[PDB]
């Protein structure tokens, strides 16, 4: 899923579900305190920026 209203299109929110053809893109989470990609049907997390500071493109390429 998107975050919603007030967050961004580079924006996935993590642990909802993520279509199979995201293939390895990866997304900043909605508190952009993670940066997710889609595994086994999930957002998850890749990496911990720890605080919020992912950015990305509505594409892909997110990044701490």
């Amino acid at each position: 899923d998107t975050c919603g209203s007030g967050y961004n299109v580079d924006q996935r929110r993590t642990n909802s579900g993520c279509k199979a053809g995201n293939g390895d893109r990866h997304f900043c989470g909605c508190d952009r305190t993670g940066v997710v990609e889609c595994k086994g049907g999930k957002w998850t997390e890749v990496q911990d920026c720890g605080s919020s500071s992912c950015k990305g493109t509505s594409n892909g390429g997110a990044t701490c």
